[PDB]
């Protein structure tokens, strides 16, 4: 799982 | 902005 | 799932 | 502006 | 879904 | 104005 | 949907 | 004035 | 439908 | 003056 | 505005 | 046939 | 028949 | 902005 | 039929 | 954004 | 059918 | 962020 | 359907 | 963050 916030 | 979930 | 704000 | 879900 | 405004 | 829902 | 006021 | 609704 | 108003 | 509704 | 045909 | 416009 | 645009 | 057709 | 934006 | 079409 | 972005 | 479609 | 980003 | 779909 990957998550990404940006 | 940005919100990715993988 | 991806969520764009812009 | 644009929201995004995909 | 994408919803614009503008 | 324009809004858009697709 | 499209909706424009102009 | 101008209203559309597509 | 397409409302105009000149 | 003119008033449209198509 | 109102467009009323009857 | 009654067409109103307000 | 009616059309309205508030 | 409301769009009524009836 | 209505189509609504607020 | 509250887009309705009903 | 109602679309909303909050 | 919320999106709502129903 | 409901998307939620917090 | 929390990211729910539902």
């Amino acid at each position: 799982v990957a998550v990404h916030v940006f």
